[PDB]
């Protein structure tokens, strides 16, 4: 869920408070996305997305009627290190990788404050 | 949380049902708890009590209205092992630490069904 992720993102990056730094940035990064991403950190999120979207290829995923913000699952946070748990059944398992590999793609990118809230006229 | 609780123990003895097999054990396993634990795996319940007694003097969890087990934290399980997650909050990581300790405790005594359900006469 979207608020795992939120964590997920700061146990990567402590000192962010992911859901105002990385919000609309660039044309993948927020809400929907479109276009060519503008840098590497917008690439992440727009990789996230296509995991979002394959995740929804999956018949494992076609029985919770809320979505892969809404699906919760469970991690851990230890020594800057994100672990998705064993305990997460299949579609909650593969949303957790999903948000894992996004928050250790923003972590290892550099951060464009010239691209943040982003002219939705250039995606 | 209790649920979280059941998670761990499985997560260490992964052939369980947890609520099942370990619940009413002996004069501590279960709810409530008086006498002298019948066993090990009797006394690893007694410790878990005293833990969750210690919990309840800390000014940190005097905030939540839910009891220890309905005090969700975040764990995950991974190779069979157990981690409390660092985006828990005090309260939340001591229990959390109890609840850790208790499983991997469970995991290493004997089981005696002679003492299951237990004639609580004998506590
Ligand atoms: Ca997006
Ligand atoms: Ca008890």
């Amino acid at each position: 869920a979207l608020w795992q992720f939120n964590g997920m993102i700061k146990c990567k990056i402590p000192s962010s408070e992911p859901l105002l730094d990385f919000n609309n940035y660039g044309c993948y990064c927020g809400l929907g996305g479109s276009g060519t991403p503008v840098d590497d950190l917008d690439r992440c999120c727009q990789t996230h997305e296509n995991c979002y979207k394959q995740a929804k290829k999956l018949d494992s995923c076609k029985v919770l009627v809320d979505n892969p913000y809404t699906n919760n699952y469970s991690y851990s946070c230890s020594n800057n290190e994100i672990t998705c748990s064993s305990e997460n059944n299949a579609c909650e398992a593969f949303i957790c990788n999903c948000d894992r590999n996004a928050a250790i793609c923003f972590s290892k990118v550099p951060y464009n404050k010239e691209h943040k809230n982003l002219d939705k006229k250039n995606c």
